């Protein structure tokens, strides 16, 4: 079985290196705002194999007939933000009403990804962050792409999420 996994969240909050973390198992500083590709890897979790198909977003801020296509097509949505950054946080809200508008689907899988839990000065409290997940009926994961802490965690909790919704 294959799943196609779509990460999204605002500029700077860490999609591109929580997604080559766990694609290439290192931690990438300076990674070019504008790539937008797609990672494959096979992982067992829970006892059974998937294909993961992880669909790095990039972009302007913009509507996009191009990308809506490209992200119509994703099975699960990994909610990124920064907890050093209350904008970010902010923005959850937005992607996922876009998520629900391309998918037209009030129910898809998705995770709340609290990234660069490494960091000592948060500005969003966990539970803000772990309310909001409460309220959008998913779960909320904290995360450290430069550490790895939570990340197979993040994207294993979306496969499963997935695999539920059927
Ligand atoms: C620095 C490059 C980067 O990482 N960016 C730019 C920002 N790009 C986007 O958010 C692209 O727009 C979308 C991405 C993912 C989804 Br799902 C939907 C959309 C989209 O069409 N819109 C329009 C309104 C948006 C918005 C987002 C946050 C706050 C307010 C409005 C997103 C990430
Ligand atoms: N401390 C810390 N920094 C991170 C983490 N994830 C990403 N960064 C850094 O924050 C910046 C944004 O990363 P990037 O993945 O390019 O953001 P994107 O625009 O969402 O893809 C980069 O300089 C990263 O090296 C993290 O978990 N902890
Ligand atoms: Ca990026
Ligand atoms: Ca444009
Ligand atoms: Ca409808």
């Amino acid at each position: 079985t294959e799943y196609k996994l779509v990460v999204v969240g605002a500029c700077g909050v860490g999609k591109s290196a929580l997604t080559i973390q766990l694609i290439q198992n290192h931690f990438v500083d300076e990674y070019d705002p504008t790539i937008e590709d797609s990672y494959r890897k096979q992982v067992v979790i829970d006892g059974e194999t998937s294909l993961l198909d992880i669909l790095d977003t990039a972009g302007q801020e913009e509507y996009s007939a191009m990308r809506d296509q490209y992200m119509r097509t994703g099975e699960g949505f990994l909610l990124v933000f920064a907890i050093n950054n209350t904008k970010s946080f902010e923005d959850i809200h937005h992607y996922r009403e876009q998520i629900k508008r391309v998918k037209d689907s009030e129910d898809v899988p998705m995770v709340l990804v609290g990234n660069k839990s490494d960091l000592p000065s948060r500005t969003v409290d966990t539970k803000q962050a772990q309310d909001l997940a409460r309220s959008y009926g998913i779960p909320f994961i904290e995360t450290s792409a430069k550490t790895r802490q939570g990340v197979d965690d993040a994207f294993y909790t979306l496969v499963r999420e997935i695999r539920k919704h059927k």
